[PDB]
């Protein structure tokens, strides 16, 4: 892999990009994989992790599946203690209802389903636990203080340790082969594309994961572009509640980004 390498130029344009808007405060991390060309903007800085957090937590769900610590099919228990209000579907199922792990896990990164989550949180051993695996991986500042949906953001991440777990994924680390490829077919299967994707050129595909709630919105992943370059990029900006500049700004920031790496 090629040594990280910032493209100083595009740096700049980005960063006054975002120090015009006043109420948003903005972070970002970009890496592409064949010139090790990099963009960090605000890139470490700790942030409110919203729904982004659902990725490292499907990445800890299937270590466990490799490990043989959870199994794809057993079922797991929507118990009441672990419903929740907001994104997903489970919710309105009967309390102590079961689903196979898989669905659940799946559940938790299509829809951001939040019920979904506490069940994989508490499955995989508590926030305690995956904390700690975070830690392993060495996601600085990725950190569960808080069941979901975790509306006023006490749960943690930062766009270079998405990123960072992105490009640890996409280069065969941590997970197995056959889980690798599970989480990625999952992460392309999210029904919110609206920031990220929103900036990609025709043809491009990306894995990703967004966060939303209202006072902070991000998406994270992992992009292919039709000329054979691959890219993970990860962005958050605090904002004033559902202000859309907000999501606006990712766009921009993507197509920025996107259009650079066409040209070079
Ligand atoms: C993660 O942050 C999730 N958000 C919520 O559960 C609360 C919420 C508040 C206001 C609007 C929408 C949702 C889910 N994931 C985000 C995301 O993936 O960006 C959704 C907007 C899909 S809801």
């Amino acid at each position: 892999l090629p040594p990280e390498r910032p493209l100083t130029n595009l740096q700049q344009q980005i960063q006054q990009l975002v120090s015009r808007q006043p109420n948003l405060t903005a972070g970002l991390y970009f890496f592409n994989l064949d010139s090790g060309a990099s963009l960090n903007v605000g890139g470490d800085q700790v942030f409110p992790a919203a729904s982004t957090i659902k990725f490292p937590i499907l990445v800890a769900f299937f270590k466990a599946v490799d490990e043989g610590r959870v199994t794809l099919q057993e079922r797991l228990t929507m118990r009441p203690d672990l419903i929740a209000p907001e994104a997903g579907t489970l919710q309105y199922q009967k309390p102590n209802s079961q689903y196979a792990a898989l669905e659940v896990a799946e559940l938790m990164i299509t829809i951001s389903d939040n019920t979904a989550t506490n069940m994989i949180i508490d499955r995989l051993g508590g926030a305690a636990e995956l904390n700690q695996q975070f830690q392993e991986w060495g996601l600085e500042n990725t950190v569960i203080n808080n069941p979901e949906p975790d509306m006023k953001g006490t749960n943690t991440t930062s766009p270079r340790d998405l990123a960072t777990l992105m490009l640890k994924i996409g280069q065969g680390e941590i997970l197995s082969p056959r889980s690798r490829d599970r989480l990625l077919d999952i992460m392309r299967r999210t029904v919110t594309n609206t920031l990220l994707p929103a900036g990609l050129g025709k043809g491009a595909t990306i894995a990703h994961k967004t966060g939303d709630i209202g006072i902070v919105v991000g998406d994270a992943g992992m992009v292919d572009m039709p000329n054979g370059q691959r890219y993970v990029a990860a962005m958050m900006v605090k904002r004033p509640y559902n202000d859309p500049r907000g999501s606006e700004l990712i766009r921009q920031v993507s197509r920025m980004v996107y259009q650079a790496f066409e040209k070079l």
